């Protein structure tokens, strides 16, 4: 396994965003005097589906995969460290007049790729969130997912079908049947395009949890957000329609996206 490398060879330092994405921890790779997150066992067959999931994604906008450990306890996925961390706390604390609207569409579209390269290899990521993206430098941005539903504090993550859902971005058919598929990752793409119009406000802001299925059902959808361009939310708007085969592709969403920002 050319992925196994040297425990030894990392230097583990103190625990990412002050303990937000749980086990998790700033490493030095000394080999390269390089910057790393580590994450450590602190469960054992989903932590090695993890790692083995990884090895076989690469993408420019998905967080790159540099090695694991886990040939004897405590196990280690090692990925490449994100200089901005999440974008969701990046987008709420950033200089808007730099994070500008050409910006935000630049984002999108990095995200739209990733998606694309992921709907390509018939992934599901179901947990697509502002919240599960990091921004590097240059407003790189990379889709990466850190198992948040049993860590996270608040009502991001609540009660539902046995296990904790992010309602707020779940897709109808998900919430009712338990049907995940790359159209209801397109659906939680058009909450995340939401989430980036708004530089990572909450969504349904006021709206009970208990109340947004009933509501999607009678065809309640988030209006526009203030300065979100009128394509962009017209593509939010075909994330969200009720009949998955009704969304569009990720191909789709990519392209569009792509003809925007080179209009832009
Ligand atoms: C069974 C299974 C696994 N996955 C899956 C796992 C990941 N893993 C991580 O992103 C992940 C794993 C380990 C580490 C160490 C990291 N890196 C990490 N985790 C938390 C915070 C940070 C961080 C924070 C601030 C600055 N830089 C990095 N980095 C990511 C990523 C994906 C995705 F999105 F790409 F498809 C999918 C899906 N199904």
């Amino acid at each position: 396994d050319k992925w196994e490398m040297e425990r030894t060879d990392i230097t583990m330092k103190h625990k990412l965003g002050g303990g937000q994405y749980g086990e998790v921890y700033e490493g030095v790779w000394k080999k390269y005097s390089l910057t790393v997150a580590v994450k450590t066992l602190k469960e054992v067959e989903e932590f090695l589906k993890e790692a083995a999931v990884m090895k076989e994604i690469k993408h420019p906008n998905l967080v790159q995969l540099l090695g694991v450990c886990t040939r004897e306890p405590p196990f280690y996925i090692i990925t490449e460290f994100m200089t901005y961390g999440n974008l969701l706390d990046y987008l709420r604390e950033c200089n808007r007049q730099e994070v500008n609207a050409v910006v935000l569409l630049y984002m999108a579209t990095q995200i739209s790729s990733a998606m694309e390269y992921l709907e390509k290899k018939n992934f599901i990521h179901r947990d697509l969130a502002a919240r599960n993206c990091l921004v590097g430098e240059n407003h790189l941005v990379k889709v990466a997912d850190f198992g948040l539903s049993r860590l996270m504090t608040g009502d991001t993550y609540t009660a539902h079908a046995g296990a904790k859902f992010p309602i707020k971005w779940t897709a109808p058919e998900s919430l009712a049947y338990n049907k995940f598929s790359i159209k209801s990752d397109v659906w939680a793409f058009g909450v995340l395009l939401w989430e980036i119009a708004t530089y990572g406000m909450s969504p349904y802001p006021g709206i009970d949890l208990s109340q947004v299925y009933e509501l999607l059902e009678k065809d309640y959808r988030m209006e526009r957000p203030e300065g979100c361009p009128e394509k962009v939310y017209e593509l939010m708007r075909a994330c969200w329609q009720w009949n998955p085969s009704d969304r569009p592709s990720f191909a789709e969403i990519h392209q569009a996206f792509e003809t925007m920002f080179q209009e832009s």
